[PDB]
């Protein structure tokens, strides 16, 4: 299956959001 690979992409998405949020604040 692709669960772990897809979860890694989700972790990238969280990091992108955390970076976004930090830049704004």
């Amino acid at each position: 299956g692709t669960f772990t690979s897809d979860y890694s992409k989700y972790l990238d998405s969280r990091r992108a959001q955390d970076f976004x949020q930090w830049l704004m604040n």
